[PDB]
């Protein structure tokens, strides 16, 4: 059912674990089948597991890690601070991001929003 | 006008500055007149500067500080990680919070959401 606050801290931390190791099939599986992702926030959202897998396959040398604890509410919502490290066109750089996800009655990410822009890109 | 990413990083950092010193009139002034605040997220929102002032007056020995950089988008939205320290009924404790605000065409906070629950309360 609708995850509890403590359950949310876990799912979201799990998500970063997966993104960090790059297990794409496992990552795509945490989302609801018809989920919508807005990354970065402001851009048109991607919808459904097919498009989400496509996105992650395209994006993931990349390590990620929580930079602070996971803030959670009681209606299945959470937000977390984390850093994404990579190597763009040979050049190494880091991006500071905050993710806001909403889970469904099955513990799957129903909607997710990523907050970040160039001002957070430290290259 | 709609603040730019860099402008958002500033307004939000300014906001924490004010909350940290407790200048209530200055804080209430950053919001639009008909703004809505959801603190914590999930609870019924408070609406308008009168209610917002009431909230802050009630809440603010309290120090606050950004615990990570401010993530910002290009459509006037931002999210930030920060810690709130206080002294509840004689006992000292800290709360980890992440705020998500949306600014209006005047640089005023139009809507604000605070993510946190007991799991972030370290007493
Ligand atoms: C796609 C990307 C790698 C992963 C990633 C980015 C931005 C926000 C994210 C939010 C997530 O929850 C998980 C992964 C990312 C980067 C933008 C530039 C890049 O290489
Ligand atoms: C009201 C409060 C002090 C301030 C505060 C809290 C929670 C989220 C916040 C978010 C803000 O953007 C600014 C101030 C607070 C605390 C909840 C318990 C408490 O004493």
């Amino acid at each position: 059912n609708l995850p509890t606050a403590q359950e949310v801290q876990g799912l979201m931390a799990r998500y970063i674990e997966l993104v960090d190791v790059g297990d794409i099939e496992a990552i795509v599986q945490m989302f609801a089948d018809d989920a919508t992702v807005e990354n970065p926030f402001g851009q048109p959202p991607i919808h459904g597991r097919e498009q989400i897998a496509a996105f992650f396959r395209q994006g993931l040398k990349v390590r990620a890690c929580l930079t602070g604890p996971v803030r959670a509410s009681h209606n299945g919502c959470g937000a977390m601070p984390f850093r994404v490290e990579m190597v763009w066109n040979g050049q190494p750089c880091a991006l500071d991001v905050i993710d806001v996800m909403r889970f469904d009655e099955h513990g799957r990410i129903q909607t997710m929003q990523a907050f970040w822009s160039e001002v957070n890109l430290s290259v």
